[PDB]
């Protein structure tokens, strides 16, 4: 009867390990910062100089 | 049998990613404001000062 505890004990285990592979994929995603993209240069209203 | 099983819930796991992908996409296009352009210079009717 090997055969037939040793094929139940393989399907359990592929089962839990392809879960495990989606909460991994999943917690990868959305997990990516970025930036900011500067505003357009800012108008010069002066430019002056003292002692 | 493991790998008929495995196979198939690597199938949706692909599917529902790429369905969550599209609602991302879409949902990032048309949402830029952008800028109004003034209109011409405004005409001088008059320019003057008082006390």
């Amino acid at each position: 009867v090997s055969p037939v505890i040793a094929t139940l004990l393989l399907i359990l285990i592929a089962v839990a390990a392809a879960v495990l592979l989606y909460t991994w994929v999943s917690g990868l995603s959305a997990n990516v910062a970025g930036t900011q993209v500067t505003g357009k240069s800012l108008t010069l209203i002066q430019a002056t100089w003292a002692r």
